[PDB]
Formats: C-alpha cells, structure tokens, sequence
C-alpha cells in the first residue's frame, strides 16, 4: 500500500478534470481497443466491452475530481476490486493497462498530453493500481481456501 | 450436507428445470421485484442475471451430488453478491420468492415434499454463498 500522492501530481490531476468532463469517454474506449489490439489475452476477461468503456470513463473523471480524498471513493473502489476478481484480473496486468491509457491520454488530449501532465496520470494510475491490485490479491487468497 | 430424500427429489427436478428453469427464475424476479422494493437497487442488469441464475439452479441440481463441479460458478456467485451488497438476511427473502416460483410454474407437481427438498438444498447452497461472502466482506475492511 506503499505509493503515494505528489503536490504536482494532485494539482496536475485536478486540472484535467476540464477535459475528462468532454474526453473521458473518448480516453476510455481508446485505451480499450489499444488493449485489445496489443493484448488479445485480455479480451477474454471483458463480457460487456461497451459498458466497461463507459464505466471507465466516469471512473477517471470521479478519481480527477477527488484525487485530493481518495478515501470518498471507497465504494467505487470495492467494486472495482469485486469486478476484477470475477472476472480474474491479475497483478500482471495493470503495466498493460497504464500503457494502453497513457497512449490513449497522448492521442486524444494531442499537444495537451505534455510529458508532466502524463507523470501525473502515471503516478495518479500507480496508486490506484496498487490499491486495486493489492486488495484483489487479498480477495483471491479467501476464495482459493 | 443433504439427505438422501432430498438428493433424490432435486435429480427429479432436473427434467423440470431443463425446460422450466427460466420461467422459475423470471418469475422469482418479478416476485422479489413486486414483495421487496429496496432490493431492486442491487440489480444492474435484471434481464441477464434472470437467465444467469436459471443457468446455475440447472447446473445446481445437476451436480447435487457433487457441489464441488460448481467451484468456478460458486465464486462467480460470491464476487457478484459481494459486488452488488447482498446480505445474510436478503436469503430468506429470495427463497421464499423462488418457492412460491416453483409453486406456480410447477403447479400441482410442487407438492409439500418437493417444496421441502428444496428448501434444503437451498438452505446448503445459501449458507455456502452468504459465508463466503462475509469472508469477502470482512477482507474488504482489511
Ligand atoms: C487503475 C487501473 C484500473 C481502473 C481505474 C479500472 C477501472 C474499472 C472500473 C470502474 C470497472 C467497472 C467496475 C464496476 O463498476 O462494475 C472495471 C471493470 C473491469 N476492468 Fe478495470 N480498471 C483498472 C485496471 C484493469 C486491468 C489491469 C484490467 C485487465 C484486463 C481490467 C479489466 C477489467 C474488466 C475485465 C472489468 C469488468 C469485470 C466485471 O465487471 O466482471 N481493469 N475497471
Ligand atoms: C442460493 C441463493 C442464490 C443463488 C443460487 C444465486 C444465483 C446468482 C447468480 C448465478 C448470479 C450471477 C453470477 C454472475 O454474475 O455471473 C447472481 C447475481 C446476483 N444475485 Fe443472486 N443468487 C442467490 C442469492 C441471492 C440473494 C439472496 C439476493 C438478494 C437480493 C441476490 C441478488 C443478486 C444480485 C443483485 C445479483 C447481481 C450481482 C451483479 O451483477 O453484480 N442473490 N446470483
Ligand atoms: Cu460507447
Ligand atoms: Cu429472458
């Protein structure tokens, strides 16, 4: 549970939240289909790619709205874990999901995806990866026994 | 675990359930949806989850002797629950909405003896469910 929050990430984070209220959507299903076409293992983990997408999307604005108090998110939180174990995301993972987003990130916000903006996405993305995956890996070790 | 009466009556209803186990489930959820309003916040996707549930009560009876071929549906039923906010006290309620199913699409079939087959062998699945959930729940709390 070790990653942390920056002064310059937070306030970087917050500031997208302009264009995640018009691109999150376009962000999301963009990082989708990059997945899907450089990862085809990890279709077989999506039954309802379409609303994924768009879960995804008000994920991403909801986090950049309260990147400051994570905790108020903690219902969106649990879900994402629940969601992840049904249908077997691994720790493995989320380096493919950051790399899909990151590009996603780079394509549709263009000359607006500067390289500081994308350190903050990536450091916004490592913690809660690391929360996700962490309370995941806690999920599968009650279910396997 | 189950008595031998019982494993015999649910091996019966294998036939009944292949052809009647949606309707068992479509109308357990009309029911609930009807009798319990503050539980229709927890389904996202009724319509799907209908035919899912139809599924697993088939493949529940079809492996009564052995619930160990349901490992991958039984945790796919736990993640779901615990997803959703089904409770330890949700169970009485949905059993007495599929026994009440089971008594209409089954009609003069559904006699008491049958019923009460039933009642056990949901009685074991949900007391496995609802455990496994608050197992689940109490590791979400850390
Ligand atoms: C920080 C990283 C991630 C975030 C913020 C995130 C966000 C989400 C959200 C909000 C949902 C919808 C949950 C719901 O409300 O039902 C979801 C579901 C899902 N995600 Fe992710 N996710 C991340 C990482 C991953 C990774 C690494 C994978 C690997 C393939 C993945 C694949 C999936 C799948 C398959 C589902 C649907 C599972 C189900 O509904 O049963 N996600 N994710
Ligand atoms: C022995 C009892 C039960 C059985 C056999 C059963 C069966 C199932 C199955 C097969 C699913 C779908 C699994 C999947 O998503 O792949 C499901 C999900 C669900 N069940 Fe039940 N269930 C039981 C008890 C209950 C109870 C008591 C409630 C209380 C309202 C409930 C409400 C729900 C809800 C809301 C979902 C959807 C969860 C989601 O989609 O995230 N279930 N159940
Ligand atoms: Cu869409
Ligand atoms: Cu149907």
């Amino acid at each position: 549970m070790a990653p942390t929050l920056s002064e310059q990430t937070r306030q970087l984070v917050r500031a997208s939240v302009p264009a995640l209220q018009k691109h999150s959507v376009a962000i999301s299903a963009t990082m989708y289909r990059l997945l899907f076409e450089r990862y085809p293992e990890t279709r077989s983990l999506f039954e309802l790619p379409e609303r994924v997408i768009h879960k995804l999307a008000s994920a991403l604005l909801a986090y950049a709205r309260s990147i400051d108090n994570p905790s108020a998110l903690q219902a969106a939180i649990r879900r994402m874990v629940l969601s992840h174990a049904r249908a077997g995301v691994q720790a493995v993972h989320y380096p493919l999901v950051w790399e899909c987003l990151r590009d996603a990130i780079k394509e549709v916000l263009g000359p607006d995806a500067t390289e500081t903006l994308l350190q903050a996405w990536k450091e916004a993305y490592d913690f809660l990866a690391h929360l996700l995956s962490t309370k995941e890996a806690q999920v599968y070790a009650v279910l396997a026994e």
